[PDB]
This record gives structure tokens, C-alpha cells and sequence, in this order.
């Protein structure tokens, strides 16, 4: 769809410029003459598939809107929606650039442990809000690109894009999440719950501090191999229940599991998170050596929280309320 700059919609919105494009369609900056403010309009393609996920996005955002609590404000605000020229249009507040752009701006050397902590605390609070029983929303696509600064000067963030989201027990797709941030339970073809967002969050926080993705698989096999390098072979009780366990692993005479090997990865559980983070070696690539708020003690707390977020078992993986009580967040 051609949207010219200066185009006026419905005597209300003046289109200014393109913010960006997705598989869903496009996001434009526009002036709202009624509220007298700038907004972001997400313009959904005139195709059944994209209309259908945007309709789910509108339903889930309107559901959140009716829960007035202290914890709903880490989610982008949907102001309203309308149908225009057979495109579903979602009107949001304007936010700023995304956390991937923040990383690119550091030349992928990563932000400080102190700024990582502020992001972690806001995202844990968002996930606690989505876990509200009457919401039980799984985001399903958390990644740096889907987390926006509220203001280019400041460290407030909001989660965007509920285009892949579902409520608990309303699963549609088996293949979900962006590969780098995809949970073991999704890789293993298992029924998934809100814990897949916490897995993504653990991956995101390590990446925000080191500048690089924790697990950058080129495909699902490579993804599971990179996770295993750091965390070891997933537990037997999980692999025993996993429809796609034999995509990656093999059950052994005595019902233990091992990697299926391909042509020539560090051996299982030997690419240690403590070395990735540089806990005892001045942080990622030693670049934090002697900066304040980057002591071994601060690093150990961060590492402890991440390993609770990257529990293989979605039953025992840390949950948002308990993540917020972790020592990493204690003054
Ligand atoms: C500046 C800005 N950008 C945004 O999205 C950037 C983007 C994303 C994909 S393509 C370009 C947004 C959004 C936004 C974008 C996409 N989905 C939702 N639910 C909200 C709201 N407010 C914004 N302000
Ligand atoms: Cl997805």
C-alpha cells in the first residue's frame, strides 16, 4: 500500500513518515488532530492471515487495557483501532528506538550491568503483568527488536508487537519465537506456557550486557547444540515427554540421552556462562575491568538470576514475581 507523507485520514490523522515495515505491514508516524499529539499507526496488510493475527493483537491489548494496575505500564498503549481501505489500523503512543538499535549503537560491546539491571526489572514486571490469571498472555516473540525505549534520552522501556501472542490454552502454532530466543520446550515440540517468555528474557539480558546473542543457531539443530554447549543435556524426564527429542538427541541402552552427532561444538555444559559473562575476568572481553557496579559479587548475582531464567524445566524455571525478589535487584 502507497501511504504518501501529508496524506490525511478521516479528518483526524496526518501521515508524516515510515517508522518501519514487518511481515504484518507497516508502522507510520502520524499527527492526531483530536488528541493533538503524534502517534504510531500500525497498518496491517489487506490479507486474511495478517488481519487475523492483528485481530488477536487488538483483543489481547484491549484485555490488558481493562486491568488498571501499577504493572500494566511496561506494555505499549493501544489508543484505538479502525478499518481503513480494508487495512486494520492500530493506533499506539509514540515510543523510540529498540534495544537491538541500542546494542548496534554500542558497536555490539553491550550496555553496563547497571543498565542491564534496569531493563531486567522492567521486563520482569511486564511478564508479571502478563501472568495475571485473567490475562495469562504469552508474548511468544520477545527479543531486543520488540523492546522499545519510551524516550531516546531515558532507560524506560515497553514491550511491543503482540502479533504472535496467545493466551494460555489458546496455542495456534508449534513453530514460534525468534530462533535465537526460542525455548527448549518449543524446539522440542512440547505444549508451551508463559515460561517461554522468561527463557527469551534470560537470553536477551546476557546479549544486552555482552553485545552478542547468547545462542545464535543458524537452524533449530544448531540452536539446540548451542544451548547444550552452555547448559548440558536437557533432563531425561523432559526428553522422555518431548515429541521432537530425537530431532537432537538419542536415548541410550539404559534410557539416558546424548546428542545425535553430525559432521564436525564444545562438549555438553562446558561453554560456561561464568566465562561468557567474565564474572572473574572483568566482564565481557574484560571490557568492564574495574568499573563500579561490575564487581565479581554483582556478576555472581546476575549469573545466578540468568541460570534460573534458563532452567530447562519450564515447571521450575524462575517466575516473574520471584525473579523480582532476586538479590540482583536488591539495593
Ligand atoms: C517509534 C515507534 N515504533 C514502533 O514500532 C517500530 C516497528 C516495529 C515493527 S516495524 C517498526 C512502535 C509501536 C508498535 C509497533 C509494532 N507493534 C506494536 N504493537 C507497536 C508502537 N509505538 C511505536 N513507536
Ligand atoms: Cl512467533
Amino acid at each position: 500500500m502507497i501511504v504518501k507523507n501529508g496524506e490525511k485520514w478521516m479528518d483526524r490523522y496526518e501521515i508524516d513518515s515510515l517508522i518501519g515495515k514487518g511481515s504484518f505491514g507497516q508502522v507510520v508516524k502520524a499527527y492526531d488532530r483530536v488528541e493533538q499529539e503524534w502517534v504510531a499507526i500500525k497498518i496491517i496488510k489487506n490479507k486474511k492471515a495478517f488481519l487475523n493475527q492483528a485481530q488477536i493483537e487488538v483483543r489481547l491489548l484491549e484485555l490488558m487495557n481493562k486491568h488498571d494496575t501499577e504493572m500494566k505500564y511496561y506494555i505499549v498503549h493501544l489508543k484505538r483501532h479502525f478499518m481503513f481501505r480494508n487495512h486494520l489500523c492500530l493506533v499506539f503512543e509514540m515510543l523510540s528506538y529498540n534495544l537491538y538499535d541500542l546494542l548496534r549503537n554500542t558497536n555490539f560491546r553491550g550496555v553496563s550491568l547497571n543498565l542491564t539491571r534496569k531493563f531486567a526489572q522492567q521486563m520482569c514486571t511486564a511478564l508479571l503483568f502478563l501472568a495475571t490469571p485473567e490475562l495469562s498472555i504469552i508474548h511468544c516473540d520477545l527479543k531486543p527488536e520488540n523492546i522499545l525505549l519510551c524516550n531516546p534520552k531515558r532507560s524506560a522501556i515497553k514491550i511491543v508487537d503482540f502479533g504472535s501472542s496467545c493466551q494460555l490454552g489458546q496455542r495456534i502454532y508449534q513453530y514460534i519465537q525468534s530462533r535465537f530466543y526460542r525455548s527448549p520446550e518449543v524446539l522440542l515440540g512440547m505444549p508451551y506456557d508463559l515460561a517461554i517468555d522468561m527463557w527469551s528474557l534470560g537470553c536477551i539480558l546476557v546479549e544486552m550486557h555482552t553485545g552478542e546473542p547468547l545462542f545464535s543457531g543458524a537452524n533449530e539443530v544448531d540452536q539446540m547444540n548451542k544451548i547444550v554447549e552452555v547448559l548440558g543435556i536437557p533432563p531425561a524426564h523432559i526428553l522422555d515427554q518431548a515429541p521432537k527429542a530425537r530431532k537432537f538427541f538419542e536415548k541410550l541402552p539404559d534410557g539416558t540421552w546424548n546428542l545425535k552427532k553430525t559432521k564436525d561444538y564444545k562438549p555438553p555444559g562446558t561453554r560456561k556462562l561464568h566465562n561468557i559473562l567474565g564474572v572473574e575476568t572483568g566482564g565481557p572481553g574484560g571490557r568492564r575491568a574495574g568499573e563500579s557496579g561490575h564487581t565479581v559479587a554483582d556478576y555472581l548475582k546476575f549469573k545466578d538470576l540468568i541460570l534460573r531464567m534458563l532452567d530447562y524445566d519450564p515447571k521450575t524455571r524462575i517466575q516473574p514475581y520471584y525473579a523480582l525478589q532476586h538479590s540482583f535487584f536488591k539495593k
